[PDB]
């Protein structure tokens, strides 16, 4: 199939995509976006949101919607239809709380403060859930890597750029992180993409 | 399998779930708690949140995932992967939006002020892009109901009760609702379960 995923120049909500199409070496078009160019490009879009992923000719939407059509019938999705459904349920809680975020307030001063009361006063409780989720084991979900690890060490990624100690209390979520870095395939996208804030 | 769902008593974010038991024909047992009971329960899940399903004493959480997961391998799934995948995109816009309203927020007033700019604006163009993205067809996705028409009907359910008009213009939309409405398991669900605002 030919594919063509659009977003801006930042990982942001397209990376776990593009975390799956290395995983399972999938050729793409990872097309970026200068802002210049979204509002002739937002109008043409179904409900004016992207990433968007264009599969021979038909277009799709909704980020984890697209990862998990992209996982379906690989090793990523879940090893049994329960384990599927713990994958689908980390990853809303970890896109549930990414969501809190104000990433398009205009105030700097406000977006910062609202960002750091977050990071401080609620990241905490969910470090914990996930950590106790995690135990001993060495994956999320299952004994094999499922993309809700991928959609882990993303998401940490990002909250770790405004808050440095945020897994200084949870060494085996850190743990975690490096895992998914070592995996050859992610390490190489890891290595070679745009290095950008977000 | 035993079915336990857990839940406030009001439709909300379990209500979907509900239907999709009712639409299969599946006994479960509708656990409704009261504020009072939250608390002590709280305590008691992965991620201190509900709803939670327990299929023979195992924890599922997150609705929309657990929605999944009884609607795979059934005729609410999608035709297709592709499908699966637009069912799961009109989910998430939906979600995304029903989520965007502060129901916790304290002050009768500021989270007055955020629901008239969510009613007033956001609404009518997300009505109008769904509008535009049902057409002429029948239902959402394909030829057939999946749970993504009964997503809509729930979530245009709640937001008629703070916007009455907000269907006003688009017929289409109101005729999709009463068709979910008049699948039999659906009709005679909407007629016994309990009466609460939201
Ligand atoms: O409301 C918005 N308007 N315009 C925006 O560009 C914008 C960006 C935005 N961002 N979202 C994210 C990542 C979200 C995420 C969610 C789940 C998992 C992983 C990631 N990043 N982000 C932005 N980053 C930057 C950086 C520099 C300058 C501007 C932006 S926006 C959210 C809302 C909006
Ligand atoms: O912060 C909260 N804590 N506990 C809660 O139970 C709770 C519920 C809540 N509410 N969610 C909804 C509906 C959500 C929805 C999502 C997708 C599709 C359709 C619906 N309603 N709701 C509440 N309603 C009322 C009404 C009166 C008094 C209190 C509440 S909570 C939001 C936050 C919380
Ligand atoms: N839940 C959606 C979020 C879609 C969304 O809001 N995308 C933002 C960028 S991350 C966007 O399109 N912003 C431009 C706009 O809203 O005009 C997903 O994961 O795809
Ligand atoms: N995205 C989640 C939302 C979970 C959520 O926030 N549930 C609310 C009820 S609507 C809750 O448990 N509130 C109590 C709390 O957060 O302490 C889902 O759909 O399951
Ligand atoms: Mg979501």
């Amino acid at each position: 199939p030919n594919y063509k995923l659009t977003y801006f120049n930042m990982r942001g909500r397209a990376e776990i995509i593009r975390y799956i199409f290395a995983y399972l070496d999938i050729q793409y078009e990872d097309h970026r976006i200068e802002q210049a160019d979204w509002p002739e490009i937002k109008s043409t879009l179904p409900f004016g949101k992207i990433p968007i992923l264009e599969v021979d000719g038909l277009t799709l939407h909704q980020s984890l919607a697209i990862a998990r059509y992209l996982t379906k019938n690989t090793d990523l999705a879940g090893n049994t239809e329960m384990e599927q459904c713990h994958v689908d349920a980390i990853v809303d809680t970890l896109d549930d709380f990414m969501s809190c975020f104000p990433w398009a307030e205009k105030k700097q001063d406000v977006k910062e403060q609202m960002f750091n009361e977050l990071l401080t006063y609620n990241a905490p409780h969910l470090m914990q859930d996930l950590d106790t989720y995690l135990g001993g084991r060495e994956w999320l979900i299952g004994m094999s890597v499922t993309w809700a690890d991928f959609y882990w060490e993303i998401c940490s990624t990002t909250l770790l750029v405004f808050k440095p100690d945020l897994l200084d209390n949870h060494p085996r979520l850190v743990t975690l992180r490096k895992k998914v870095q070592a995996i050859p395939a992610v390490a190489n996208w890891i290595k070679r993409r745009p290095q950008t804030k977000l």
